[PDB]
């Protein structure tokens, strides 16, 4: 079990994977509904805190704020297709991130789309983690690939 | 680490780098799309896309790749796109779709923007600013071993 309640902010869940760390906040943590990009107000000192913890961080984290969608159809809104409404939620996370003053060097997002369900629709909570943000963090390290491939020059002719 | 990524033939610079937890294929933007302020792609370079899709059946099944869309900070000012974040997502988006065309599992990618954050060099010449609108596709998995291992070491040392 790699996964802890966070808090700071309920529903939240630490995960660590072997190439990073995965922060991932229910829809409902965010924004207004979970179709739109709509950033509830409510819930702009949430970033705060994260954008606070980041700066905890060393220079070499990058930031990566990754946005979902459920199967739900479109036609009520602005969007034309799942992976627009999940980048541009996405997006807006990362815009207020910035806001709060982490540096864009250290940031991207992106979108899955409706792609990575982590649990089938079947209630309220579940359609909130289908529509969930996550924030993942890790570094650029090559060390052991410049090892490599300093021995693979040395000895592969 | 970093190795030329013979694939266009005419000395674009597509690259292969390795880092420590994934592969990187770097693809300059000439090589994809008309020009650096769009993302209609270029109609000879399907082939291309083409073959990086047939390899990526040939990769293990957990692998995820995530396109990455660059772009070098000239300003906006012929476009419908309000921000460079704007422009280099729909050119990973692009480029993703295109995958997905040629039959890589779309439960596998995702597409990421940086804007014209994190340059390949500085946006002083032609020439630099132009390596700065590349995409870039990286690949990885979602390997949590060594966390698992460590979970259970510490809950039974631990709390």
């Amino acid at each position: 079990n790699t996964e802890t309640k966070a808090t700071i902010g309920e529903g939240s869940v630490l995960e660590q994977i072997d190439q990073g760390s995965i922060l991932k906040l229910p829809s409902n943590l965010l924004f207004e509904n979970a179709t739109s990009d709509a950033i509830n107000q409510d819930m702009m000192l949430y970033i705060e805190r994260i954008a606070k913890i980041i700066q905890k961080l060393p220079k070499r984290v990058h930031i990566n704020v990754r946005g979902f969608t459920d199967d739900t159809p479109l036609v009520k809104t602005r969007f034309k297709s799942h992976y627009e409404l999940a980048a541009n939620r996405a997006y807006r996370v990362m815009k207020v991130l910035i806001q709060y003053g982490v540096n864009p060097n250290q940031l991207s997002f992106s979108s899955y789309g409706s792609t990575n369900p982590i649990a089938p629709n079947d209630s309220l909570e579940n359609r909130m983690k289908n529509n969930r943000v996550e924030i993942f963090f890790s570094t650029d390290a090559n060390d052991l690939s410049k090892i490599h491939s300093i021995l693979d020059n040395e000895f592969n002719p």
